């Protein structure tokens, strides 16, 4: 199937640009990353830095996850991100979000060979 890696850069990368400039971001964003295809997915961050420096953040500040595991890890610097949560009145299949653009450390879980993000745990 899907890596878990892969999935990780479906669901949280976008390196393309800087920052989320356009309101309609997540709509369009959440689409194309498969992620309304059956259900709207609530929530999700779209990390936008390069590859190399999110897989770098597996070798920063080591810390629990949330599940009680300790293979998390939190980014050193802060990062630009883009926070997408589905609206109150949003309804499947017209699924519809609220962009946020926000610059945060971020916390994944690293796991495999190579040892890379295979989950997004937060943003502080
Ligand atoms: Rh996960
Ligand atoms: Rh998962």
């Amino acid at each position: 199937k899907e890596t878990a890696a892969a999935k990780f850069e479906r669901q949280h990368m976008d390196s393309s640009t800087s920052a989320a400039s356009s309101s309609n971001y997540c709509n369009q964003m959440m689409k194309s990353r498969n992620l309304t295809k059956d259900r709207c997915k609530p929530v999700n961050t779209f990390v936008h830095e390069s590859l190399a420096d999110v897989q770098a953040v597996c070798s920063q500040k080591n810390v629990a996850c949330k599940n009680g595991q300790t293979n998390c890890y939190q980014s050193y610097s802060t990062m630009s991100i883009t926070d997408c949560r589905e609206t109150g009145s949003s309804k499947y299949p017209n699924c519809a979000y609220k962009t946020t653009q926000a610059n945060k450390h971020i916390i994944v879980a690293c796991e495999g060979n190579p040892y890379v993000p295979v989950h997004f745990d937060a943003s502080v």
